[PDB]
């Protein structure tokens, strides 16, 4: 598993407040970790909900938990990681997982937000790339809630 | 808010032994209340004492108290329940708080140990599974705590 | 300046097509090499032209030539690359140098374009990235795209 430290965990914190799960507006019975795309919660967390939301005419997404992950995603991620539930530490586990794949890890043990939040846009929706317009813009949000939820920037 | 009874109390003071604020060992004058994190003591019991030991981005943390709450999930609690001083029994409601969130009081009261252990395991860091780069006593440990503390296993 | 070959140069083209420079409505005189973000055209090649265009009230960006450069990366590749215009072959190079530094160019050369995409979504903002909702649909349309620029998917 991926280990967890206080630079990895405020990262967590600054992207369930992304990804609009844990922002203090959105309802929540546990910190996001029961959020379906949409708004709507669920209570059973042996597995990921599975609820398919049209967000719009022409918009479907599955994301669920914490940081929105996909079914197909949670499938893969769940058999690779041997994760028996949906639990808040499995979705902790996935998400840390992913950061860990794009090679993101030292980037937020060392500091480098800006960086890990670029290479972390193509999994989740609300984290803008470099090449973006409005990423020095969105970055500052993101690093102020990085550095609120006790992580150090560089 | 959650009302304490013996299946809950026996978890708490497992919880406290676990974290190493209560267990015999750790100076107290008062049974881990009143424990920082690093082994230090504090007094007053107004307000969370809000101090670290370490400026290392990776190994930062705030935890105080008998369950060493971080001072930013202290904040987040006082307001939402309502307390008015990091007294003990604050401590115990925000501790009992955090477990409820996580669905673990059914697990607690029916005796269902070694699952509420895994439950709360995303909340402090010293319960087996937790993740972090510390020292995870074992669950027949707990169990074992659990019971001294005249709790009853199923 | 990174060479081009045929997989490249129909990623390119793909590209121009899908930020929108290049698309057969988009007006130009240059195969979309002289589109400033917004729909205006520039005339003089010597350097990025440097508008800051408003979209919307929450987006601004001053992306400018086939490939919609940020004029910010635009200053960091010039300086580097040690190019001395905006020229049609000054864009392509510094393209091609963004592709080069997200490790596509094997991918692109080898016909794995939709992990091309994906590396390259943080880059350009058209690109889709793979934890996002409608990966495979947005790729297909991509791929055909790409195919009659010339390029051999695999």
């Amino acid at each position: 598993m991926v280990e967890i430290n206080n630079q990895r965990k405020a990262f967590l914190d600054m992207l369930a407040w992304s990804e609009g799960t844990d922002n203090g507006r959105q309802k929540t019975r546990n910190h996001g970790y029961d959020v379906i795309v949409g708004g709507e919660l669920f209570t059973d967390y042996s597995d990921h909900p599975r609820k398919l939301v049209t967000l719009n005419p022409k918009l479907k997404s599955t994301g669920a938990g914490r940081y929105q992950l996909l079914s197909r995603w949670w499938d893969a991620y769940r058999k690779q990681l041997g994760l028996k539930d949906f639990s808040p530490k499995s979705q902790d586990a996935v998400a840390l997982q992913q950061i860990k794949e794009r090679g993101a890890l030292p980037m937020i043990d060392r500091g480098d937000i800006r960086q890990a939040i670029d290479r972390c846009s193509n999994i989740w929706a609300s984290l803008p790339g470099a090449g973006y317009g409005q990423f020095e813009h969105k970055a500052d949000s993101l690093i102020a809630k990085f550095k609120e939820a006790g992580g150090t920037v560089r």
